[PDB]
């Protein structure tokens, strides 16, 4: 099934990649990488965990932007290929205030902007870092969207080709792949 859209109507006239390009540079980067210090501030989490869930989450260290990646969703840590997260992303949630974890049975944004599901990626630990979902969430902790906005692109053009990340999130409502929710 179709890429689904959810969408706070304080955006209903923002294209997909403006939104996408700003919440991201809100989000910033957290540093999560070789010679960087890496702690609890900056690893974000698993539900159930700890290195697997059906969700990651991710509060960033610049401003109360979080995010949660939601599927069937691995990590690595050192194991062969190492440090990848793989698996299926089925969707990505977008906002402010990260709540929960796995001992509430789940993150929830108390502030969720936007949300991208039915995204159908499956990245096998094979590809390493280079899979697709590597590359989605490692681009949404590290400030660059580029990856999230590339896979909405394809997913909107395989729904219909002028479908695309300029088109506005009420223009996707009109389409029938996005749904606003009151603000």
């Amino acid at each position: 099934m179709s890429i689904s859209i959810s969408y706070s109507t304080t955006y209903s006239g923002w294209t997909v990649a403006d939104y996408l390009a700003d919440w991201s540079a809100y989000f910033g980067d957290v540093n999560h990488r070789p010679g960087q210090g890496v702690d609890g501030s900056n690893t974000g989490g698993f539900n159930p965990g700890p290195f697997d869930g059906s969700q990651y989450a991710l509060k960033s260290t610049a401003s109360d932007a979080a995010f949660i990646a939601g599927g069937d969703l691995h990590y690595t840590l050192f194991s062969n290929p190492s440090h990848t997260l793989w698996g299926k992303l089925d969707s990505i949630a977008l906002g402010d205030t990260l709540t929960g974890g796995a001992s509430s049975g789940g993150y929830a944004l108390d502030s969720q902007e936007v949300s991208f599901s039915n995204l159908g990626l499956d990245s096998p630990i094979a590809q390493g870092r280079d899979g697709t979902v590597h590359k989605v969430v490692y681009g949404l902790m590290s400030g660059d969207s580029s990856a999230l906005q590339g896979q909405i692109d394809a997913l909107l053009k395989a729904v219909d080709p002028s479908l695309s990340i300029n088109s506005t999130f009420d223009q996707l409502a009109a389409a029938g792949v996005a749904h606003a929710t009151p603000a």
